[PDB]
DNA sequence: GAGGCCGCCTGC
DNA sequence: GCAGGTGGCCTC
């Protein structure tokens, strides 16, 4: 009793398709949805449209069902609206048997009047539902997480009557991923030359620069087989009784693991070999290139790349085949002299940009001029800035071009005159959140000190930081810890979001924000931005990707208004320890990541601790000296780029915390080598600055886990080493040089790794911190060579702050301004997406 | 106000 | 077990 309605549309081959059919009681037409069984009864029904209509020669009555996806079935789970559901690109034929029945599907479209209908109380973020029939709103990616408008991809009269859209994308998708050769120059002897290929969506004509694996050619300049680190040489176990514990091979902040830049070459031949008859098998292709030096590359080694440029290369005439599928993206390489602008104004003009001015001959070792054949606005978003600090996300924002940052909301006073300081057209505000939506939403204008709040239709960009106090526990929540979530900034910074609406909106957070409560935070967070019907996606991004020498995670949730795209994440710019580059998140058993595709490698060498601060002169333990002279000239591209063009005579906040005599002769005797901490410290008496002395730490107890030294020596410095004895407050020594404690307690806390810990010139900062203390957790803030923890103008440096950003307050006012803010490297880079996107609206 | 002192959880 | 990830609070 399946019955067709009508003649046949059209027959092709063994299929003649209908454009209706009645099934039992019931009549469905191509662009009906429909429900489908499952063989798990205990699962939901599949839901889908029905996209075309036929009867098969060998398969019988058939339709094919393009799938929607349940919103509980994205990330989002249980969070979700139950009636609401996601296009998705999944289908497939399937027999009108299985059809169960006919059901309504709205879209529910945003209204032109979208930026005026917010307004919504947090519970009807969270928890509201539609209370209505199905409906989308939104496609959905799911490896990426990323909920976008639907796709406005169109059908033509060959096949509308038929269309599958995800038929049609996919299909675009699988042509985008396959390599392709377009144009065609000659034929030579045994190759075919072409002019043009295609690579992921990518164009690729002869003279263009190509990113290429490390692994793809070498240099004529072969390499030098350095002389290793041997296996830990003895020590005196008796004046070093604690570098047992460095057992570990393991550096912290070592950049002896990060991978190689991209080989970069220039396009000389696509080709493709002839097969038998003549023809170009053209499933296999082949670039010639030109080789390009890195100045690292050179005789001269990692050395040249201190004080090169980042984006300098040498031409040479060295040349290499390579597969086109080796390829990993496009860059652009031009010779210096012939720019129409000087090189720092190309640099900074777009991205993947290198540039050269001499060429390099390997067999003589020398430089020469390279030769002939080498040579061939928009306007700014008005920014809201919530829970600002001193500015780092508004400064990087600034960088990129996209945002004036007219109003900002901080409620520390040092770092809200620091943001003044930086922004004398801001409009800083130090009040509670809540009160100041509170009092917009009560049609206020201004606030108690006359200051303009901003209104609906001011606010075009919205980002901000805010912090997770009482729900940063990986547990579930519970009826307490939900009321204080319910009531906590995070949501009050998501009711700013939908009051104002903005075009485009920035959460950013420590790392695990992703996973705060079973991932609760991250998955209401989400479903908040989706119930106000903005497109969102979420990330994590390594802060020393985007050029700076510290290891510092951080979650980006971005949300893009109906009318907008939805910005991509930015892809690594430099190469970084790959330990530090866990950017995947899990929720609910699936695993997540970004659009990032640079996971190996990456277009520039990795900014290191010598290019943060090799430049600024040497000071003591406790230096308050706020104004000084750098006494040298900028040595580094990094160091070039912050203490930026114009001249600077003065070296502002270049001060270091006053250390105690003891901890100050500690300092004085970790060692310089890499990897030194307190476990290096000897054990010895020294006279102190303030005429005290510090004492040998005595071994009293013997502990069996931990054995003797070499000697005999006991290594317990108390009776809690027992089994189950509590600890004797007589066993308990002070003002040893070896701290007492950190032996004391070592042997649950890794042997306390890092403690006292120096900075080595070649690593990088451990995650910037608020106020460096050497025996906190993070307690490797020890200058390289200097007996003193890094300054403030160090850590701001680790940050990426331009020199002449201005800090306010004391010493540790301003090392917390510092170690608060979002580096602005990583800022501008996420601005470029949301700028990508601002000139793509369409 | 410094610096001594040092828990709990998770991914691998 | 190893390494990372969240700082606060005595004591004076
Ligand atoms: C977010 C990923 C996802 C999405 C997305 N996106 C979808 S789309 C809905 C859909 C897609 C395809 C079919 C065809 N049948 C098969 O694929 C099995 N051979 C039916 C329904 N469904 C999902 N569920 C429910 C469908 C059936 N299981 C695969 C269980 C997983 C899941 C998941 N986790
Ligand atoms: C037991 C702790 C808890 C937890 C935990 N753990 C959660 S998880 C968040 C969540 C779970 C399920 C849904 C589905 N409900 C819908 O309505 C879909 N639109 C939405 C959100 N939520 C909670 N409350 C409270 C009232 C019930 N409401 C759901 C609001 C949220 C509570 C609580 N007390
Ligand atoms: C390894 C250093 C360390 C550290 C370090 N670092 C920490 S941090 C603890 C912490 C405090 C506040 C927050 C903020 N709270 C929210 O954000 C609300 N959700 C988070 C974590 N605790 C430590 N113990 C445990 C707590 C304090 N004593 C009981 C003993 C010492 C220790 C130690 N030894
Ligand atoms: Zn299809
Ligand atoms: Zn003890």
């Amino acid at each position: 009793r399946i019955s067709w309605v009508g003649e046949a549309v059209k027959t092709d081959g063994k299929k003649s398709y209908y454009k209706k059919v009645c099934i039992d009681a019931e009549t469905l037409e191509v662009g009906d949805c429909v429900s489908v069984i499952p063989d798990d009864s205990s699962k939901p029904l599949y839901l889908a449209r029905v996209t075309a209509l036929w009867e098969d020669s060998s398969n019988g009555q058939m339709f094919h069902a393009h799938w929607f996806c349940a919103g509980t079935d994205t990330v989002l789970g249980a969070t979700s609206d139950p009636l609401e559901l996601f296009l998705v690109d999944e289908c497939e034929d399937m027999q009108l048997s299985y059809i169960h029945s006919k059901v309504k599907v709205i879209y529910k479209a945003p209204s032109e009047n979208w930026a005026m209908e917010g307004g919504m109380d947090p519970e009807s973020l969270l928890e509201g539902d539609d209370g209505k029939t199905y409906f989308y709103q939104l496609w959905y990616d799911q490896d990426y997480a990323r909920f976008e408008s639907p796709p406005k991809t169109q059908p033509t009269e060959d096949n509308k009557f038929k269309f599958c859209v995800s038929c049609a994308r996919l299909a675009e998708m699988r042509q985008k991923e396959i390599p392709r050769v377009l144009e065609q120059l000659e034929d030579l002897d045994s190759r075919v030359l072409y002019y043009s290929a295609t690579k992921n969506g990518i164009l690729y004509r002869v003279g263009d620069g190509v990113y290429l694996p490390p692994e793809a050619f070498t240099f004529n300049i072969k390499l030098s087989s350095p002389v290793k680190r041997p296996r830990k040489e003895p020590v005196d176990e008796d004046l070093y009784p604690e570098h047992y514990r460095k057992y570990s091979d393991y550096i912290k902040g070592s950049n002896l693991d990060a991978p190689e830049p991209y080989r970069i070459g220039r396009i000389k031949e696509i080709f493709c070999p002839k097969k038998s008859n003549g023809r170009p098998n053209e499933t296999d292709i082949k670039i010639r290139v030109n080789k390009f030096y890195r100045p690292e590359n050179t005789h001269k080694s990692t050395p040249a790349s201190y004080h090169a440029d980042i984006n300098l290369l040498y031409w040479s005439d060295e040349e290499a085949v390579v597969d086109f599928k080796a390829v990993q993206g496009r860059c652009t390489v031009e010779y210096g002299e012939d720019l129409p602008e000087c090189v720092q104004v190309y640099s900074m003009g777009g991205p993947n940009r290198f540039y050269f001015l001499e060429a390099y001959n390997a067999k003589s070792k020398s430089f020469e001029d390279p030769p002939n054949h080498a040579r061939s606005k928009l306007p700014k978003l008005r920014t809201l800035d919530v829970f600002s600090g001193c500015g780092g996300l508004s400064e990087g924002f600034h960088q990129a071009g996209i945002s004036d940052t007219l109003w900002a909301i901080e409620m520390w006073d040092p770092a809200a005159q620091a943001f003044r300081l930086n922004n004398p057209g801001s409009t800083v505000f130090t009040e509670d959140c809540n009160i100041l939506l509170k009092l917009v939403m009560a049609g206020e204008t201004t606030n108690s000190r006359g200051q303009r709040l901003p209104q609906k239709g001011d606010v075009e960009m919205l980002c901000g930081g805010p912090p997770c106090q009482g729900f940063s526990g990986m547990n579930r929540f519970n009826s307490r810890t939900y009321s204080k979530f319910k009531n906590s900034l995070v949501v009050s910074f998501l009711s700013y979001c939908d009051y104002y609406r903005p075009r485009f909106f920035l959460l950013e957070n420590v790392r695990n924000f992703v996973s705060f409560k079973r991932s609760m935070v991250l998955k209401l967070t989400l479903r908040c931005l989706v119930r106000m019907g903005y497109q969102c996606t979420f990330g994590v991004l390594q802060a020393g990707q985007y050029g700076v020498a510290q290891t510092r995670r951080r979650a980006i949730i971005l949300a893009a208004a109906p009318g907008e795209k939805l910005p991509l994440f930015p892809e690594p710019l430099h190469v970084f320890a790959p330990r530090a580059c866990q950017l995947s998140v899990v929720v609910d058993d699936k695993k997540f990541v970004s659009n990032i595709t640079r996971l190996s490698s990456g277009p520039f060498r990795t900014i290191t601790v010598r290019d943060t601060m090799s430049d600024l002169p040497e000071v003591r333990n406790g230096a308050s000296a706020l104004e000084i002279s750098y006494n040298g000239e900028p040595q580094s591209w990094f160091q070039r780029q912050l203490r930026g063009a114009q001249y600077q005579p003065i070296l502002r906040d270049h001060i270091c915390k006053d250390m105690s005599a003891l901890v100050a002769a500690r300092m004085r005797h970790i060692p310089l080598a890499p990897g030194s901490d307190w476990r290096d410290l000897p054990n010895i008496e020294v006279r102190l600055s303030d005429g005290t002395m510090a004492r040998k730490l005595r071994y009293t107890h013997h502990d069996r886990k931990n054995g003797r030294s070499s000697s005999g020596a006991l290594r317990g410095v108390c009776s809690c080493v027992e089994a189950g004895k509590a600890c004797d407050p007589a066993a308990r020594q002070f003002n040893t040089l070896i701290p007492w404690c950190l032996p004391h307690t070592g042997n649950r806390h890794n042997h306390w790794a890092g403690l006292y810990g120096r900075l080595e010139w070649d690593g990088f900062f451990s995650t910037t911190v608020t106020n460096p203390e050497p025996m906190g957790k993070q307690g490797r803030v020890l200058h390289p060579e200097q007996h003193r923890v890094v300054s403030v103008r160090e850590c701001a440096r680790s940050q990426g702050f331009p020199d002449t950003y201005r800090l306010f307050g004391n010493i540790l006012d301003k090392h917390r301004q510092v170690g608060n803010a979002v580096p602005p490297p990583l800022a501008k880079a996420i601005g470029l997406e949301i700028k990508l996107c601002m000139l793509a609206k369409a």
